[PDB]
């Protein structure tokens, strides 16, 4: 681990001249603040605060003032812009001005639920991402335009892929940025794009995970395209979404791997998936927390729509890699670049491991294509279907008190209210499709 | 009632050059088909097929024939086609090749549930209907807009309001043709104006109905503009309602009429209020078919959001009119001009009369704003909500038993599957509305 | 007078053909609707209901439905729709649903505060206006542009006046409307155009203040040219004033004419002045209530500045015309076309007649150019200054708890509500002319 | 910003709806090597010499503003739901009131009112808030209460129950109450309050005579 003490030999050996004060809202929309460095002495005393009644989620303005108390760990110098002045950026959680953690800091309520794996004995809570996304024109007026970038396949090539040496100038300041990156490639849908790293622990992959978005939305705008991590922004092509492969460790060992069982997996895996597997309707509104993300829920697009799981399967919920031993890992389908990378896992953690104190006797493999399965054959399993809208899919997570749990209060009610606030938003206002089909025939 | 021989000869004394046949479809386009005076026989006689194949509603297209029978005492001529091409016209019924008359045939439907008023004493079914509509500008192409004839108010005058003339020469289209126009006016939201009349029988005031929408479509381009029935085009502004009036008649005497009360107002009336006020869940995907009229379905906007009640007050579900004499009536104002004539009537009767064959009691007359109540003030007056989306209020329909049977066997089985796949392509397409909101910021 | 039978007996004789029950709301806001000759008798019998709610001012949703109650004396045939739908107008009264007037009928209160001359002895209370209005251009799809129709001068001829024909048409359906006009010509600024036209009685005078702006109003817009009574569309040039011309009347006696006192006027005649002379603080909210007449306030362009009064001179508050007899009469000139002239008359007579039942020494005339005697030789009268604006104009009213007793309670309270929401609503509005002068500038 | 590309307002409301800009006033005294604001060990860290200068400027709030608000527009910013002091009060950690606590003391205690924008004279917006909040301690005058509740919440003539009156609504109307202080005319001198008063004036009368769009737009079509 870094100490203050090696903090100030970054900042004086890298030669930089700003850091970069960062955090994510509950949104999963990263905020930051740029200090010169004449002030590295003080944030590093934590002694450091902000408005807090403008950070969407966090706390009303009659105690608007907040605390930010840097992390040390997380330094990372920019590789962009440094002969102007270098950058560096140090993230971190967010406390009450009384030296308490703030309860609507996703992060805190992060590390609050990974408390919870080490009565039940695990070390790390492994996650690998993979976060989709898309590349639009940038038009006369740097207006990002409903053009894209390429008409391009899967594992396309020149000329049939124009993210070619875009996608490799991200893959460079990530490999900068200590990163550790596993594939680059051009992805099913015109203009889809995947950028493949290593999993980290758990709430260091979800550092690794909006440090993620950030050098891809400049880096791209850099090409002159504008990336974006909507789920389907084109209504007939794959949707993008940000698949999440998780697993658990103990003391050097992939509480996972265990070649006995029928799919050579463990039993804390097997437990692991119904711990999801039940419990994945209620939380369907957190790790897809748009209404655009239930219009890539719908069947066809290498997408899920019915909680199931198969092996190597990309048709339901959970899919099981063919390769396995340490690499093994527990894919979830569903979560979309839209979610909060912080309220994902506490939500999914404690709804996995509720499947370690209970287990509750996971189903079997529906090892088909599950999207040409009839109503008569989704019930003839019993295939709970997922969330309609997010209409839907709320009113199913207030109704499992094990995933509000995950939450605190404070981000759960501020959740419920504000997805319900652009729910209804979304359902009174008259968009054209209804223009076009109703105004004219009437 | 109409002769078969004094039609025939209706024409050497007109001068009637062509002849159309007339007919509704399961969704209230009205249809056509247009003959000489050639022919007048050959259709009086009922020997004039079709295909019901290619209309959305009937048979499939290994059993395609189908046969119209007009209804004789439907006769007006056009007061436009003149001395040129004079057109006569009816309206027909539909029947088989067998002749057994047609088991999706709307009209049958409602001339079916006209006589289960009958077997408990009922003369005549009353219905009036205040239809509002959105007036449309034009182009060069002759084709639609999105600005409106004016922007005006309820009741304002020219030059403020500009169908002015418009409606003038509208109404008076009717009005040769053979209807008592009580009112016409600009109402509440720019361009939106309303001509009602005076109510008439169940079959014969919807069959005045189709009327008006076409005559009110043809006479709004003769003056440039466009003729909308669709029940929420613009946001912000009051939407479109085909309001209902209804009273039930027997034996020269407004059923609902109490001659010295201070209620003026029968118990067999009051019965009718729970009759529908019990059933409104159920039936209102019938009276708001679709996709967009739930949109006009909210607060504020002169339109019903709550199943409740009140008198002279135009907020709540049932509206009571406090001109009673014989113009007594109930007012239900939760339709839009989208639903089907020959079927809201059914649907509205068939769970009506059962409040009174059943016999049950109305709430409470909520005498104040019904909007006004808070989210939880309005539940302990057990004053409920409208159903959410179609697909929440077609779920509603399925479920409730008294107005499926008051629908038909086949006319519920093919309304349920279209408006299913009709509210699926909402579901599954991204409107620009999503771009706007989540593009640039995820 | 008019009987129900007369205008029976009308219609069949001009052949009129539709009926216009036309009503003012609380602003000056002339609304109306349209009826067939066949609903006439539905009319007269005062069983014609129409919407409380969606009148500006009237009453709430939760008592919507109220009646209209026609005057018949009024009734006269709208003569541009000749001989295809004739049309004929009534001006209407308004009863609840209990067949008693509206407490907040603009008409209602015009004759409540009539009657308190009744018991103070006078027939008579004449008025005659001069409504001044601009002409602007339109554009080639009928919306009314910024330019002017003529540069034209006071009194300028053709071709300086390019309406010289537009306000000859405008007299000329005055001229069968049953008016009596007395002159026409051109005004101060340019565009400008006053049609004088002789007193009438309180209530018939408003009725042909109303009827004449939607007969310059329409028939202006015949002449490609759109008609308003704005106090200043424009800034820097005269404003349009209507002039306020009242005498009252006993016995065919103007009570003004008594040729002894000073100038022929008598002691009811001088009186009368004081009441408006300290109240008018109180009342050019009512005579003046719009944000835009404030910009006509100013001094220099022939409007009222201070509260004064003179002979034949046109800087003060109150200008008594040299021409005397039954031609004795009083001019108001702070009144403007943007008012309710029932609201403004009975907000004038009760602060008239307190000036007889009190008579509160009216003040010696300021016989000067009242805009050049400055702040000291204001102050040295102590003459009043008129209110600042809007906002000014409100408060310095509710104090006046005699002219708040001119409008009744339901009037007042409305007025003040919408008034204070439209004050606010430009108090808070950032408009062109602040950018203009601060943006570049700070 | 023009080397940039861009150019930079200092204009308090150059649209509607969304947050005004604002020049905040954070002050403090010091006595010999001291922070006259800091009670080590209080239960408030404030001193009852920052206190009176609490009272000090919330009592003469009303009639100094068109030395800190000077311009028409600084008026379209002072409204609620903008973070902006819309009323004369004071509380701790909130942004609601007209003079904010910051919640972090040390030596660096401070008591922030929030009631200037960029476009006030700072030469002379000092030379009021020293001469009239020196005036509540050279009075030791008694602050009014802290509303430690945010402040556009409250009802119309709530507000009047708790004692907390209102900013100058207008120009006109924050000028008559500066022509009736003395306070801060005396901390304004006898040139300055006597070229200012005439400038601003007339800079308001522009503004009342002349007629803007949205006048046009509301009343010419309906009226
Ligand atoms: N044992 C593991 N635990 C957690 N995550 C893993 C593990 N193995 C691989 N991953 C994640 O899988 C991602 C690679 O996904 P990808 O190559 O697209 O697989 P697929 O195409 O099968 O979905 C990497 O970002 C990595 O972090
Ligand atoms: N006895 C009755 N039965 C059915 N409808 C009636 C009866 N009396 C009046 N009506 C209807 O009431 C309607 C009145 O229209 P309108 O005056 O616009 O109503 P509203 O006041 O709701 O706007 C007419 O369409 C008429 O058909
Ligand atoms: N005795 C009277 N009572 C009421 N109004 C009068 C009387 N005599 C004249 N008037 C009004 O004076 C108006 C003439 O207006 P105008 O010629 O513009 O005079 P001025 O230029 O002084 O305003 C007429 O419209 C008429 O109604
Ligand atoms: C076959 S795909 O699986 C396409 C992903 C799809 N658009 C989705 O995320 O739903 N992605 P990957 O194999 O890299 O996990
Ligand atoms: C003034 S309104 O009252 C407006 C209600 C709206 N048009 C609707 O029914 O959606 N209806 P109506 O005048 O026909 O009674
Ligand atoms: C000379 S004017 O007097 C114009 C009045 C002024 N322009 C105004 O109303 O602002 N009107 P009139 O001669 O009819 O009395
Ligand atoms: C977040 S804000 O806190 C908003 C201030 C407000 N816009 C104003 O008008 O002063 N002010 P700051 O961060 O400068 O303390």
């Amino acid at each position: 681990k870094y100490t203050k003490e090696d903090i100030f030999r970054f900042a004086d050996e890298q030669n930089v001249k700003f850091i970069r004060l960062q955090f994510t809202d509950i949104l999963g929309i990263i905020k930051n603040v740029e200090i010169p460095v004449s002030q590295l002495k003080k944030a590093l005393d934590n002694k450091i605060m902000f408005d807090g009644s403008s950070i969407e989620g966090f706390v009303r303005i009659e105690e608007s003032d907040m605390y930010l108390f840097p992390d040390l760990d997380t330094w990372v110098v920019f590789p962009w812009t440094a002969e102007k002045g270098k950058v560096a950026r140090m993230i971190c959680d967010i406390y009450n001005p009384d030296m308490t953690p703030f309860a609507g800091d996703p992060r805190a309520n992060l590390k609050r639920v990974l408390k919870e794996m080490e009565e039940l004995g695990f070390t790390e809570f492994n996650l690998g991402p993979e976060p989709e996304f898309f590349l639009f024109k940038l038009d006369e007026n740097r207006r990002p335009t409903l053009e894209l970038n390429d008409s391009g396949g899967y594992f396309d090539l020149a000329p049939t892929d124009l993210g070619e040496n875009c996608r490799r100038d991200i893959v460079l300041e990530l490999e900068e940025m200590g990163f550790e990156i596993e594939a680059s490639h051009h992805e099913v849908a015109p203009g889809q794009h995947e950028i493949d790293f290593k999993y980290e622990d758990a709430i260091t992959a979800c550092d690794s995970i909006q440090t993620f978005k950030l050098v891809v939305k400049t880096i791209a705008r850099k090409h002159g395209l504008h990336a974006t991590f909507m789920p389907k922004p084109l209504f007939g092509v794959n949707g993008s979404g940000m698949h999440f492969n998780m697993s658990l460790f103990n003391e050097k060992g992939n509480a996972f791997f265990d070649e006995s069982g029928e799919l050579e997996l463990s039993q804390t895996a097997y437990h692991f998936l119904a711990g999801m597997l039940k419990h994945a309707r209620g939380y369907t509104a957190v790790t897809n927390p748009t209404i655009n993300s239930f219009k890539r829920l719908v069947p066809g697009y290498e997408a899920p729509c019915y909680i199931a799981w198969s092996g190597k399967n990309r048709s339901p919920l959970v899919r099981v890699p063919s390769s396995r031993g340490l690499s093994t890992r527990l894919e979830l389908r569903s979560v979309d670049p839209s979610a909060n990378p912080y309220l994902a896992m506490a939500v999914l953690l404690k709804a996995g491991l509720s499947g370690i104190k209970d287990e509750l006797t996971p189903p079997a493999p529906v090892d088909r294509n599950i999207y040409g399965m009839n109503e008569e054959e989704r019930e003839a399993t019993g295939i709970y279907d997922l969330p309609e809208s997010l209409g839907h899919a709320l009113i199913e997570l207030e109704k499992n008190e094990i995933i509000k749990d995950g939450l605190g209060e404070h981000i759960f009610e501020h959740f419920i209210e504000a997805k319900t606030i652009e729910c209804d938003m979304f359902r009174t206002a008259v968009h054209p499709w209804e223009r076009e089909q109703y105004l004219e025939i009437y």
